[PDB]
């Protein structure tokens, strides 16, 4: 039988989530299993658990990020610049690979969406604004961006079927590692500025891998194995939402952890 808002909320209780608190969620809906009213109703759900003082993030990206088609290039390729859609935050859709909540999170009424096109941001709650902005290119998750927001802000991280390798947040700690080798990537993305497509090229740290070592398509890249040695570590509250192993993280914690893994493994 499906599950009910009611039902998650009170499991998302049991997992600690409080009125008042900060979190970011990473879902498998495969794992959490049906839904009264598909995924709406876990979307209701966070919302009801967080209540009127909380609020949201989550990593949303964009379906339509022409991140592979410009990534390496100094400028977009011609045939690119001419037909790519602007970045449009109040009308772009999710990308579906980072999970199918996303979609419905930034169309909540009043969520906010932060202005990076590939890194963007979904935000609901009081404090939305603050957290979405600014996003600037070349802060995808380090230093100024929304993820550095989240982590001064008592930041929850609340993984529902997710494995380690789906926390955003320590990309944070890569941009910040104080280690030799960091990879950089450079790519354009189509912004709207007074209503007109600007095309932005920047660099930012390699989002698929702070180190080569880190960085094979397959993985494990680096949040992946601080995750993993995280979870192996620390005391974190478990348990089901819906038919989902979930976990409930501290952000500031895991990226602090994060910065020292690093460190610690590589040289200065
Ligand atoms: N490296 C291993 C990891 O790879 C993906 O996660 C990474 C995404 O790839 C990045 O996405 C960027 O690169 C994509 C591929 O080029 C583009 O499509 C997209 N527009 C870009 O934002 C994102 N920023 C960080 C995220 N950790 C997998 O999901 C994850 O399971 C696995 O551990
Ligand atoms: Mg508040």
């Amino acid at each position: 039988t499906p599950w009910s808002k009611s039902e998650l909320v009170r499991q998302l209780r049991d997992l600690g989530v409080r009125s008042g608190d900060m979190v970011m969620p990473h879902v498998s809906l495969r794992a959490v299993g049906p839904l009264a009213d598909g995924p709406q109703t876990l979307v209701d759900a966070l919302i009801e658990a967080v209540g009127p003082t909380g609020n949201i993030l989550a990593f949303v990206s964009w379906r339509d990020s022409p991140y592979e088609q410009t990534l390496g290039h100094d400028a977009p390729p011609a045939a690119i610049a001419q037909s790519w859609p602007a970045f449009d935050p109040d009308h772009a859709p999710a990308y579906p690979g980072f999970g199918a909540i996303n979609e419905f999170i930034r169309t909540y009424p009043g969520c906010r969406r932060s202005a990076h096109p590939d890194a963007s941001m979904a935000a609901i709650g009081p404090d939305a604004a603050w957290l979405v902005a600014p996003h600037e290119m070349g802060a995808a998750y380090g230093p100024r961006s929304p993820i550095a927001r989240f982590l001064a802000h008592a930041g929850k991280i609340l993984s529902i079927g997710a494995g380690p390798d789906a926390v955003t947040a320590l990309h944070y700690a890569e941009a910040v590692a104080r280690i030799e080798g960091k990879r950089r990537v450079t790519y354009s993305m189509p912004l709207l500025r007074e209503g007109k497509r600007v095309w932005v090229t920047t660099s930012d740290w390699d989002s698929n891998g702070i180190l080569d070592e880190y960085a094979a398509p397959d993985g494990p890249d680096a949040v992946e194995r601080i995750a993993r040695d995280y979870l192996a570590r620390t005391r974190v509250a478990q348990g089901p939402v819906g038919g989902a192993q979930s976990r409930l993280i501290d952000a500031a914690d895991i990226v602090s952890f994060g910065i020292e893994w690093l460190e610690a493994r590589h040289a200065a």
